[PDB]
């Protein structure tokens, strides 16, 4: 622990503060300081975490539980999607580039679905990208590790009070990220939990028995809710091509159970010429 030096601070997340560090390895890694002795179910649950390695999964290199304190040591990535959005915003992302990225991170998905670990929390921020055409996941399995938060690319099941949620929730949080690098706006940007909910209506329909059996008994479900009817897709996403419109409608399927997995949205249609172009950054 003394075993590094920090460089400066780089973010500041749910679970505490992020610095850019060098190990004196010679490493340039991110250092994650755990909010915060450790409770010993956490303790074991990250530690199998470092386990779970993927290319597109950001590599958690060291866990040091040392003064009854948590940090977490992860492999360092220069750049995040958000800010590369924001840097993309006067031409767009080219479709090629997010066909890539979101091939790459349904690849990643069903890696760590496949081991039953969900994120939970996927969002901009989360999502790092190298100069040489990569995107990884940051921050996967934290959220159950360790039991103004954005509630942009919460799923509908997580807002209506389901208690145990499935893999389910983060193919909706990923359509959301589509969506949003295609027409450079949040696709429902919601500034609390009632907002988030009524955004999702407006735009997918108010859900009913019909499109999700079991809706009308969820725990924060009223009946009371606002009935909207459902847009089209070429409203929602223009100028996406008809298979991008077709796999983002099945990420975005209100019933978890009907909602598609990363496996099957690999073999998507949509995926047929996916390449991996190297993106433009200026670091
Ligand atoms: C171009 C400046 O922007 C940057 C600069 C550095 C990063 N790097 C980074 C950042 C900012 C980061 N921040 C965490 C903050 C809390 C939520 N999850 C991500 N985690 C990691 C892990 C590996 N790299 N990394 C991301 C964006």
């Amino acid at each position: 622990m003394e075993n590094f030096q920090k460089v400066e601070k780089i973010g500041e997340g749910t679970y505490g503060v992020v610095y850019k560090a060098r190990n004196k390895t010679g490493e340039v890694v991110a250092l994650k300081k755990i909010r915060l002795g450790v409770p010993s179910t956490a303790i074991r649950e990250i530690s199998l975490l470092k386990e779970l390695n993927h290319p597109n999964i950001v590599k958690l290199l060291d866990v040091i539980h040392t003064e009854n304190k948590l940090y977490l040591v992860f492999e360092f990535l220069h750049q995040d999607l958000k800010k590369f959005m924001d840097a993309s915003a006067l031409t767009g992302i080219p479709l090629p580039l997010i066909k890539s990225y979101l091939f790459q991170l349904l690849q990643g998905l069903a890696f760590c679905h496949s081991h039953r670990v969900l994120h939970r929390d996927l969002k901009p921020q989360n999502l790092l990208i190298n100069t040489e055409g990569a995107i990884k996941l940051a921050d996967f399995g934290l959220a159950r590790a360790f039991g103004v938060v954005t509630l942009w690319y919460r799923a509908p099941e997580i807002l209506l009070g389901c208690k145990y949620y499935s893999t389910a929730v983060d193919i909706w949080s990923l359509g959301c990220i589509f969506a949003e690098m295609v027409t450079r706006r949040a696709l429902f940007p919601g500034d609390s939990e009632i907002d988030q909910l009524f955004r999702i209506f407006r735009t997918l329909g108010t859900p009913d028995e019909v499109v999700w059996p079991g809706v009308t008994s969820m725990p924060d479900y009223k009946p009371s809710f606002p009935k909207w009817a459902r847009q089209d897709f070429s409203k929602v996403v223009p100028p996406l091509d008809e298979d991008g419109r077709s796999l983002l409608s099945q990420m975005l399927h209100y019933d978890p159970n009907k909602r598609i997995s990363a496996k099957a949205a690999l073999a998507h249609p949509f995926f047929q010429d996916v390449t991996k172009p190297v993106p433009h950054l200026r670091l």
